[PDB]
């Protein structure tokens, strides 16, 4: 691909985020606290999933960003609807305005309803995400493979601004506690 010159600068929105997750100084890296981090509730946290939102609001153009997650046995990565529901359980689906991956249980997925298999032969350790606004494209490139494609979902309804979502996942099994970061340009 030769999406890489739409590259732009993501941070995390920390008003957003699971009260557990620990977002760096920089806003460019998040993982799960081992306790609550100490902060107040509001209306905009995830309270059921340990999710967090980028702070940039996507309405045109074409953009693409790259998370690292080596060592992760557990995430969701994509975008959603600035409006998609913060409080109680729900599922990872166009229908509920996300676009997204996850590895879980050493398969990878997309998070199509229901689930879709995606194929890949070299286990990422860096994701690239390209939103294509105005096309209704959402794809995920794998950067440990050349930049060889993963998924693409086509004919998307965005219905809304989008902002770059991610789940660091649960650590249950103590192989997890590595964070999402954002990778420079
Ligand atoms: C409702 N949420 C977000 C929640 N409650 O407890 C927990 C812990 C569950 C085991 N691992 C650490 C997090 N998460």
């Amino acid at each position: 691909h030769h999406h890489h010159h739409h590259m732009v600068h993501i941070t995390l929105d920390r008003n957003t985020a699971n009260s557990w997750l620990i977002i760096s100084k920089d806003r460019r890296q998040v993982r799960m606290g081992d306790t609550h981090q100490n902060v107040s509730d509001n209306k905009e946290r995830f309270s059921n999933y340990p999710m967090v939102l980028g702070a940039q609001r996507f309405s045109s153009g074409k953009m693409y960003w790259e998370v690292d997650v080596t060592q992760k046995e557990a995430w969701d990565l994509g975008v959603c609807r600035d409006s998609v529901q913060r409080k109680g359980q729900f599922s990872l689906s166009p229908e509920n305005g996300f676009w997204t991956i996850w590895l879980w249980q050493d398969s990878y997925e997309a998070g199509t309803s229901p689930q879709t298999t995606l194929h890949i032969q070299v286990p990422p350790c860096q994701i690239g995400i390209f939103v294509d606004y105005e096309a209704g494209v959402v794809s995920f490139y794998n950067i440990t493979d050349h930049g060889s494609l993963i998924y693409t979902f086509s004919e998307c309804v965005f219905a809304g601004p989008l902002r770059p979502f991610f789940n660091v996942g649960f650590n249950y099994s103590g192989g997890n506690a590595a964070p999402l970061k954002l990778c420079p340009l």
